[PDB]
């Protein structure tokens, strides 16, 4: 198997006898198959920075030992300048101590598996504008900073309405430093959408929400060139290319009416 840094993989395997799948020492979860009663899925994600050039997963069953290798490809992403603010890439000691504050936060919040789903179908886009600047896209701030574009930027004058991509949990609803005014979404298994620059945000942490509700209104809070909506997807633990990820996701766990 082959697969681009900063994408997801469904991984099928078949359900009857299965015991363990792991990568290394770490346990890779597992769900049902929805339309295949014998199979189940895993996700299985390159992060962009740092992959590994090649994995080896082993999934193991009663009677059974299997090896699967995966190569790592480098894709063809590109490059893009961007200017922000000099504060939002050299913050000020001041504000150093949110910062490291609001990063333990996330961890814990993403480290925090969801062993069943919580969404309803398919994944909606959040925004029906066109994208301005694509995932993966390799930065450079104010000629000073590299950086990787983490998810996929919607163009979006300030106070266009972002609706809930699918159903889930919103686990994070506050100002942020970076990424300004944030909404996060657990959908299980593992899964969460990210909205972030938000002008006004209309969800609070612990509610239900469902797929096409109001979450919030596009903005330019955080480390911006301009007004925009920034989604992101994290799954398999990794930041992954959203549009990617929901392309596949949707190929497995649509409905039809
Ligand atoms: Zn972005």
């Amino acid at each position: 198997m082959e697969l681009i840094k900063g994408q997801a993989l469904f991984l099928e395997l078949d359900k009857k006898d299965f015991l363990s799948l792991k990568n290394n020492d770490k346990n890779i979860p597992t769900f049902a198959h929805p339309k295949n009663q014998e199979k189940i899925l895993a996700i299985f994600s390159l992060p962009y920075k740092n992959p590994p050039q090649n994995t080896k997963l082993i999934a193991f069953y009663k009677d059974k030992k299997e090896e699967i290798f995966i190569k790592t490809l480098e894709g063809n992403y590109k490059s893009e300048k961007l200017q922000v603010e000099n504060k939002k890439i050299f913050p000020p000691k001041t504000i150093q101590e949110r910062i490291a504050k609001e990063l333990k936060e996330a961890n814990a919040i993403y480290s925090s598996y969801t062993p069943k789903a919580l969404f309803n179908g398919a994944f909606n886009i959040p925004l029906n504008s066109f994208i301005t600047s694509d995932f993966g896209k390799a930065r450079t701030f104010n000629e000073k900073v590299a950086s990787y574009h983490s998810g996929t930027d919607f163009r979006a004058a300030t106070g266009t309405p972002i609706y809930a991509a699918n159903s889930g949990v919103v686990k994070i609803a506050k100002d942020r430093y970076f990424a300004g005014n944030s909404v996060v979404i657990d959908h299980g298994f593992g899964i969460y959408s990210q909205y972030y620059h938000l002008s006004k945000i209309d969800v609070k942490v612990g509610q239900k929400i469902k797929k096409g509700e109001l979450i919030g209104l596009s903005g330019a809070s955080g480390r911006v060139s301009g007004p925009h909506l920034h989604f992101g997807i994290l799954a398999g633990g990794k930041q992954v290319d959203p549009l990617d990820f929901v392309s596949k996701f949707n190929a497995i766990f649509q409905l039809e009416h």
